[PDB]
């Protein structure tokens, strides 16, 4: 259950795996830009 670059953002509050931000337009975790 680790969201990398194509996880699931349907919950609107997922935590991906490590170092991945969720995208609302793509509906999956992607690279984070902190």
């Amino acid at each position: 259950g680790c969201g990398g670059l194509m996880a699931g953002c349907d919950g609107k509050s997922t935590f991906c795996c490590s170092g991945y931000n969720c995208s609302p337009t793509w509906k999956w975790c992607v690279y984070a830009r902190p």
